[PDB]
């Protein structure tokens, strides 16, 4: 069937859309080529619609069915609990889109009588009506990028606030627990950046002669078929569930997940969806299971030997035993045709790689550096172009989500995050005296309220003390970073080093937590280093649940 059908009505904005980077002194000291930075808007929506609209092709075989049964056998060991209304309301982000029925996220979190009453009726309706398509809003997503040597806006589809709360009740425990039980070490969202690097490296070292590749499915969500979503539900149904949860899952599958009507911001009928919706609770879990299922069966069809896969939603990386240059290229080609029959055709053609560092998965690649003792340490990094473009944007315009904060946390060990992001933002935070003000950021899709002054402990716990002492980075990484800075008009690293010394001093002057940031975050700045010892209040922090599951588009907030 067609992934989408359109009536002709437009995907509209619900307010003015900013597309260009302003000329601001604060952002200009970070990035001068302000004209190279842009944000996507609804104006490019028709271009995206055209790309995600097509008839799907899907042929299932024995390999597919064997793998499905194996996954279900593992899912059979799970017992998922129904979340209470209170627990589900607490998982709702303070700024989540308000319901069109007279209440908002704040009311949901406060458990107001109106929000609670509407949520109960929505839940009851899910138990009674097993067929009626639930409405969804379709919007053009606003994302920042650097011009290429432009990208059309991604399309987000989500249901009303009341429905999102019910999804949590019926499926939160499932999507946070089932992937792990089914996929084991292959489930990517269970790893912190350090654990992910460790997994990739150990897996690479375990092979006699490793070969690996990332596999890019062209617009994954639109390739998800009605059958894929029903197979996905068949897996969830293997869990021990409360009667109402089982019905809720059955109803939500037929009424929301397999598809439904699309309504624009103006309340007009935009069309119909018969593929994965980006903004529902099961998107991350569902995409991971579907991608893992198809890739696993595809590997067998392709005769790939000793495969170890790592899946994060639609992002897939595979490491296996090489059978020779020609044999690998042909086997990879067969793998791609197998995935194509499964309705997972390639965007960028996959290429076999024999150097772990040349593989990009989850937008990252493994690289090497050295700690104080000169010992080699692997870490995750990436081309800093987008992170820097977004950092400049979030500096000039106040944004709800602070990607720069998430990047510092996730890429703390990298040359660019330490010398540029940390330096740039602490400088501004010091100047505006907002070092203690908490800010929102996202980690694996979930929203986190974090205080800049807690970064040292967070980084230690997540990456280890070596994150504050890495040096002697690889020439390729350095060159990639340097090339990026010249392209965007970002001052050279030497300038950042000089700015960091000034920031570090101001931090040390204030003492307390502020001074701790100076000692650990900027120890790379001073020639006469300080012996860095484990941070006291670090081993106490509650990072439980930080890296357990993916929730992209799931509307999840963690307190």
């Amino acid at each position: 069937s067609m992934s989408y059908t359109w009536t002709g009505a437009l995907i509209t904005p619900c307010a003015a859309e900013e597309s260009k980077l302003p000329i601001n002194p604060l952002s200009n000291s970070l990035l001068r080529h302000h004209n190279m930075v842009y944000a996507t808007t609804s104006r490019s929506a028709s271009l995206r619609q055209k790309k995600v609209t097509f008839d799907r092709l899907q042929v299932l075989d024995d390999h597919y069915r064997d793998v499905l049964k194996e996954m279900k056998a593992k899912a059979s060991t799970v017992k998922a609990k129904l979340l209470s209304i209170e627990e589900a309301c607490k998982l709702t982000p303070p700024h989540s889109a308000k319901s069109k029925f007279g209440y908002g996220a704040k009311d949901v979190r406060n458990l107001s009588s109106r929000a609670v009453n509407h949520i109960r009726s929505v839940w009851e309706d899910l138990l009674e009506d097993t067929e009626t398509p639930i409405d969804t809003t379709i919007m053009a997503k606003s994302e920042v990028f650097c011009v290429q040597p432009r990208k059309p806006a991604r399309l987000i589809v989500f249901p009303d606030l009341g429905v999102r709360v019910c999804e949590k009740m019926a499926l939160y425990d499932v999507v946070s627990t089932l992937p792990q039980a089914v996929m084991g070490s292959s489930y990517g969202f269970q790893y912190s950046p350090k654990q992910r690097v460790e997994f990739l490296v150990n897996t690479w070292k375990s092979k006699k002669c490793p070969m690996g590749f990332s596999y890019d499915t062209r617009c994954f969500d639109s390739t998800v078929t009605e059958s894929d979503i029903r197979v996905e539900e068949s897996i969830y149904q293997c869990c021990d569930l409360a009667p109402e949860a089982r019905q809720a899952i059955r109803s939500l599958t037929e009424r929301l997940y397999i598809g439904g009507p699309l309504t624009n911001s103006k309340g007009q009928n935009c069309g119909y969806r018969r593929c994965r919706a980006s903004g529902v609770l099961t998107t991350s879990c569902g995409n991971t299971l579907t991608c893992y299922l198809k890739a696993t069966a595809a590997c067998r069809a392709a005769k790939l030997q000793d495969c170890t896969m790592l899946v994060n939603g639609d992002d897939l990386v595979v490491i296996c035993e090489s059978a020779g240059t020609q044999e690998d290229a042909a086997a990879l080609r067969a793998f791609t045709e197998a995935m194509t029959r499964y309705s997972a055709p390639p965007g960028d053609p996959p290429q076999p790689e024999y150097d772990l560092e040349l593989i990009t998965s989850c937008s990252s690649n493994v690289s090497v550096a050295h700690d104080a003792s000169g010992k080699r340490v692997y870490y995750l990094t990436r081309d800093p172009t987008t992170p820097l473009a977004r950092a400049a944007w979030e500096t000039a315009r106040h944004t709800p989500i602070n990607s720069w904060l998430g990047n510092i946390i996730m890429y703390a060990p990298t040359l660019w995050a330490r010398m540029i992001l940390m330096t740039h933002f602490f400088s501004i935070l010091l100047a505006q005296e907002q070092l203690e003000k908490a800010l929102d950021c996202q980690i694996y899709g979930a929203c986190y309220s974090i205080e800049p002054l807690d970064l040292p402990q967070i980084i230690e716990r997540l990456h280890g003390l070596s994150a504050f002492t890495l040096h002697s980075y690889s020439p390729g990484e350095i060159n990639r970073v340097a090339s990026c800075l010249r392209k965007l008009g970002v001052p050279p690293l030497r300038t950042w080093r000089h700015r960091a010394r000034s920031v570090r001093a101001k931090l040390l002057s204030q003492g307390g937590r502020a001074a701790t940031c100076g000692r650990y975050l900027f120890n790379w700045a001073v020639r006469t280093k300080l012996k860095l010892t484990p941070i006291p209040a670090a081993s106490q922090l509650d990072l439980s649940g930080w890296f357990v599951a993916g929730y992209s588009g799931g509307d999840i907030y963690h307190s």
